[PDB]
């Protein structure tokens, strides 16, 4: 069955574990709501952070989510772009879905709304 | 139908938006030419850049490909390997395909030709 | 069948090519053993390293695995997290498998055993 990436992006106001995890959870919850995603259908997830965030792996937020303890995830550094959005967390959630590419609901929150296409 | 990763790598001579966008675009076009890839069959793409490149996200080049506006992409920092190739942009394009693993056509351009297996 | 990610993590004591390749090869072989993985069923692999490792791309270890020469791989920098595990190498190996999400065998070796959930 076909697989598709779902993108998310958000921002935090400060580099703290509380804020990174809160904003990451809110971003995940929104992706799950808009795409009706069940954890068993998630192939894997990639989270990234800009290099001004160091307090915690955003992946930690994934176990705040009931039923998502078996979803494999790893956390990379976003490319450091001159004048790029600061304090930014992104998600690439790869899922089994029949929803067409045009209809996948990518999610941009907080100051990352500027990254919308 | 199976999913397969297609790898690309290229280089720029300088850290400028024009160079990054043109060279990323050309790399994507070459991958698309050699593998006959249609955007609807692309699960997601991951782009990376060595930590000497900062001018622009290479993903911006993807929006210059007509029809590819719904392909999800994210960027990341490539690891900094001592003696590794400088000013390097890489692609992992994940596609649905029946082409056997050994027949997938991975693409190496510019100074990256030295990375070719 | 479905597509699923398999996670691995390990550590090295020194930033040298010999140790990075040896510990990476050992981690890959353990993942392969526990999951019965054949190279042709691997969609692609992502390797990451913390920013304190520079001697070699861990991907080089994949090429000393007989039969794995056509598996696409790329490397990236792990997010730098304060107090995180140092000298850490992770893999995300995407495979076609019938194994349920909760029965995939993720692998944690050396000092990364602490990451085991």
């Amino acid at each position: 069955m076909m697989i598709r990436g779902i993108r998310g992006a958000t921002t935090v106001e400060r580099d703290t574990e509380e804020e990174i995890l809160q904003k990451t959870k809110q971003l995940l919850e929104k992706i799950i709501e808009e795409n009706h995603t069940k954890p068993e259908d998630v192939v894997q997830m990639l989270l990234s952070a800009t290099p001004d965030l160091h307090a915690v792996f955003p992946a930690k937020a994934v176990r705040e989510l009931s039923g998502w303890q078996y979803v494999p995830v790893t956390c990379m550094q976003e490319m450091d772009v001159t004048g790029g959005l600061k304090k930014c967390i992104r998600v690439m959630m790869t899922v089994q879905t029949d929803v067409p590419q045009e209809q996948i609901r990518h999610v941009y929150l907080e100051k990352a709304v500027v990254l919308r296409p």
